[PDB]
C-alpha cells in the first residue's frame, strides 16, 4: 500500500520502502515542458506547473483561472470532441502549436476523471516502416532482440539501448544491447527485482513509455499541487512529463547517465521486458521520434509473440 507522497506528509523513500513510493502521483513535473490541468467541461485552468507561466509567455496571474477556450481558441472544440467523459484515459489528443514565445510545441492531452490534462513540450513515415519491417522480418528472439536495440539507437542516437527481460522472479538481463563506442557491456548482466519495484512493473503495464530527460534536474510542482476538483492527488501516470523517483534518478546519475528512457514491452498482458535507453549528457528525444518508438514497442511485443511461438 502506497505512502502518502511528499506533499501529503508522506516520507522520503528509502531502500527498505521502494515499493511504497506513489510515483504515479508526484505532483510535479520535468522541467524540459510545462502542464495545466483544466476541468474537463469548462476548460478552466485548475493546476500549472510553476514554469508553465514563463515557458509559455503567458502573465502568471492570467494563466490560472483562464479558460482553454480563451488559450487554445483553435483546439478547445477539437480537444472537447476527441476526450468526451468517460472515454479511455489512454486515449490521446494530439496537436502542433506555433507559439511565438517558446517555437513550434508539441501538445499532449489526455482526460482522466474529469480533468484534463495537457502537456506542452518543445518540437522541430519512411523510417518508421522500414524499422517496422526490420523488427518483422529478424529470423529468431535473439536477431529480433539485436534489431530491436540497432534500429532504436539509429533512430533515437541514445548512447545505449538496451533490451532489458524480466524473469519470472522479477529480477532483470540485458539480452542484447547497442552503444557507442567506449562503453563497457551490461550484455549478459543480471539485476535484483527492487531495481524496478512492483508497484512500477505495474504503471509500467498500463503506460508504456517513460523518461528523465535530465537525471540532474530539480522536479517543478504544479500549483495547487491537489485537484480542486478532487482535493486529492492529480493522475500523472500518464504524463511523460511527469516527474522520476528520486531513487531511480540517483540509480541513474551513478551510473553516469544523464538521460534515460524506456518503452514497455508487454505480452499476454504482462510486462515482458523493457527497450531501455541511456545518454551520458541530458537529452530531450523529439515528441515525434516518441511516438515512433511507441509503435515500435507494440511492434517488439506482437514480434516476441510470433518470435516465442516459433521456439
Ligand atoms: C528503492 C528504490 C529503487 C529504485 C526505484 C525505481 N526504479 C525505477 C525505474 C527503473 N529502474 C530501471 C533500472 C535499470 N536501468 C538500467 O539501465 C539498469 C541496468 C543496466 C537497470 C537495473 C529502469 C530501466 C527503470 C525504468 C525507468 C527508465 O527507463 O528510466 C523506478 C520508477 C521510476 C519512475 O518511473 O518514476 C523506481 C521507483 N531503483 C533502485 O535501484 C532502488 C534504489
Amino acid at each position: 500500500p502506497f505512502f502518502p507522497p511528499l506533499y501529503l506528509g508522506g516520507p522520503e523513500i528509502t531502500t527498505e520502502n521502494c515499493e511504497r513510493e506513489p510515483i504515479h502521483i508526484p505532483g510535479s513535473i520535468q522541467p524540459h515542458g510545462a502542464l495545466l490541468t483544466a476541468d474537463g467541461h469548462s476548460g478552466e485552468v485548475l493546476q500549472m506547473s510553476l514554469n508553465a507561466a514563463t515557458f509559455l509567455g503567458q502573465e502568471p496571474t492570467v494563466l490560472r483561472g483562464q479558460t482553454l477556450a480563451a488559450l487554445l481558441p483553435e483546439q478547445w472544440p477539437a480537444l472537447q470532441a476527441a476526450l468526451p467523459p468517460g472515454c479511455p484515459d489512454a486515449l490521446q489528443y494530439r496537436a502542433t502549436l506555433d507559439w511565438p514565445a517558446a517555437g513550434h510545441l508539441s501538445l499532449t492531452v489526455h482526460r482522466v476523471g474529469e480533468l484534463l490534462i495537457l502537456e506542452f513540450e518543445p518540437t522541430e513515415p519512411h523510417a518508421l516502416r522500414n524499422a517496422m519491417s526490420a523488427l518483422e522480418s529478424a529470423p529468431n528472439l535473439r536477431a529480433l532482440a539485436e534489431v530491436a536495440t540497432q534500429t532504436v539507437r539509429e533512430l533515437t542516437g541514445f548512447d545505449r539501448v538496451m533490451l532489458y527481460k524480466f524473469a519470472p522472479d522479477a529480477t532483470g538481463e540485458v539480452i542484447a544491447e547497442a552503444r557507442r563506442e567506449g562503453l563497457h557491456a551490461f550484455l549478459g548482466h543480471r539485476f535484483p527485482a527492487s531495481d524496478i519495484p512492483a508497484q512500477a512493473r505495474a504503471l509500467y503495464t498500463r503506460h508504456l513509455l517513460r523518461l528523465t530527460a535530465d537525471t540532474r534536474a530539480a522536479a517543478v510542482p504544479l500549483d495547487p499541487v491537489l485537484n480542486p476538483q478532487t482535493n486529492a492527488p492529480t493522475p500523472l501516470g500518464g504524463a511523460v512529463l511527469r516527474a522520476t523517483s528520486p531513487m531511480h534518478m540517483q540509480y541513474l546519475r551513478n551510473m553516469g547517465v544523464g538521460s534515460s528512457l524506456s518503452v514497455s514491452v508487454v505480452v499476454g498482458g504482462q510486462l515482458w521486458g523493457l527497450i531501455a535507453c541511456h545518454h551520458q549528457t541530458p537529452y530531450v528525444l523529439p515528441p515525434d521520434l516518441r511516438t515512433t518508438l511507441e509503435y515500435l514497442g507494440r511492434e517488439l511485443s506482437e514480434q516476441v509473440q510470433v518470435k516465442e511461438a516459433l521456439e
